[PDB]
């Protein structure tokens, strides 16, 4: 119980801290790289964004639940995580994210984070569009980051 997510302000793309960084975030299935967050990130570094068109047009694992990790930086990288279906809602109305998914990707994220040493920084997954509830997206996160002494911090922004 010596962990506990941290909460703060400013912008996930910026990491605080020492150490070796991951900075995770939701991906979608089907290659789309437009909207939120990853905007954030192709300001700053156009590795992420490359990996994952490349990524998506190879087809190689390309599936909910797995993971893809690039460097952008001296002690850092960024998960592309695929754990949304689609961009939109479905033909029943059942939001994108995958809580199975994030899940699935958030214990490979464990591995590579125990791994390396490192911590995990990213903004509020999930929410907005993806149609994530926090409470349920956070209980994930504590489960499979924050028990296994794993650093974490959300970004609100």
């Amino acid at each position: 119980n010596a962990m506990e997510i941290l909460y703060i302000k400013g912008d996930a793309t910026a990491p605080i801290g020492s150490g070796v960084k991951v900075i995770t975030h939701i991906c979608n299935d089907i290659g789309g790289w437009g909207k939120g967050f990853v905007l954030a990130l192709s300001k700053k570094w156009k590795m992420p964004e490359e990996a994952y068109r490349q990524w998506y047009k190879s087809q190689e694992e390309f599936t909910l639940g797995a993971v893809q990790f690039v460097n952008v930086e001296n002690k850092l990288y960024v998960a592309n995580m695929i754990g949304q279906h689609g961009i939109y809602k479905d033909s029943k109305g059942l939001p994108p994210i995958r809580y199975d998914a994030v899940r699935q990707c958030l214990k490979e994220v464990a591995l590579f984070t125990i791994a390396h040493k490192a911590s995990v920084h990213m903004p509020r997954i999930g929410c907005g569009l993806a149609g994530g509830k926090w409470e349920l997206m956070e209980q994930i996160i504590k489960e499979e980051l924050i028990t296994k002494e794993i650093a974490v911090t959300v970004y609100d922004l």
